[PDB]
């Protein structure tokens, strides 16, 4: 099938016109991502994903690990995950506090976190139900682009860079450590990674940065965080940058055992 085919039509054209990249990229991409999230490369399972993986985010949840919030993430990606599944859903007046009422789910937002009173089994369980949920599968794209891919986009273009693999590990190391904010986030390490005009020296200095950090502050554990960034770093060593005709290279790469 075409890699076109798990993406709806929105979504396909949107990516196209705001990113400069095909179904075949974003897939790419996708695999790319979701291997260090969830050990395999099949993402389109994973938009009712649901778990407290215990790391003190409170629970990470659909494609990108969107969280909650708890003391080490305090300016979580969840609440507005929620927010626009209100608004996907026909909602007057958006809202997480909406969203979580609407699914019957006992929480809501203090302060820039959603504190949920359900059970992981209760909050999950009606989580998981929305894997095929239209509504949910949309906000779940926008709040990709609002929070990360449009922020990594920028920084890839306003460098003159525009490859798959470039976008691409932005977008990981955005989602991962967060697109902005502090030292481990997509900003602070690219004030790390200078002013090389040539992709593959910036992105080579980018990735040894974030090697630095991947494994700390419970973004991976460890050594999968260090094999994250590899992914990347062996895929610009190929000189597989457009991510076009890469199926056997994403094999390759994501051959690691996941600890
Ligand atoms: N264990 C993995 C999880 O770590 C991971 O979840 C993501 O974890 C990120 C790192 O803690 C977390 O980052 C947050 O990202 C947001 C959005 O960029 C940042 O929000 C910004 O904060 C600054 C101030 O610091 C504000 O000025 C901005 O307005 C605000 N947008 C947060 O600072 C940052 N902590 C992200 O939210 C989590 N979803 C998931 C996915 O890889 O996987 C787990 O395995
Ligand atoms: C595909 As494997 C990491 O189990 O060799
Ligand atoms: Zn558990
Ligand atoms: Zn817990
Ligand atoms: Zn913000
Ligand atoms: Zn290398
Ligand atoms: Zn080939
Ligand atoms: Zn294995």
């Amino acid at each position: 099938a075409s890699p076109d085919d798990n993406f709806s039509p929105e979504t396909l054209q949107f990516l196209r016109n705001n990113t400069g990249l095909d179904g075949e990229q974003w897939n790419n991409i996708m695999k790319l991502i979701n291997k260090p999230q969830q050990d395999d490369l099949n993402w389109i399972k994973y938009y009712g994903y649901c778990e407290d993986i215990e790391d003190e985010r409170g629970y990470t949840i659909g494609l990108f690990g969107a969280t909650t919030g708890g003391s080490r993430d305090t300016h979580p990606d969840g609440p507005d995950l929620f927010k626009a599944y209100d608004a996907a859903k026909g909602a007057s007046n958006p809202s997480a506090d909406g969203a979580l009422k609407r699914l019957g789910i006992n929480g809501k937002m203090k302060g820039s976190i959603l504190e949920i009173k359900d059970s992981e089994k209760v909050f999950c369980g009606k989580i998981k139900k929305l894997q095929n949920d239209a509504a949910w599968r949309k906000a779940m794209w926008e709040t990709f682009y609002n929070v990360y891919i449009r922020y990594s986009v920028e920084q890839a273009r306003q460098r003159g860079f525009t490859s798959a693999v470039t976008i691409g590990s932005f977008v990981d190391t955005a989602l991962n450590q967060g697109a902005t904010g502090g030292s481990d986030t997509l900003q602070g390490l690219l004030a790390r990674s200078g002013s090389s005009s040539n992709e593959k020296t910036f992105m080579k200095n980018f990735h040894a940065k974030r090697t630095l950090v991947v494994d700390t502050n419970k973004y991976n554990k460890p050594p999968n965080g260090k094999n994250r960034v590899k992914q990347w770093d062996t895929l610009v060593d190929m000189g597989k940058m457009n991510l076009k005709n890469v199926d056997s290279e994403i094999a390759q790469v994501t051959d690691w055992e996941m600890k």
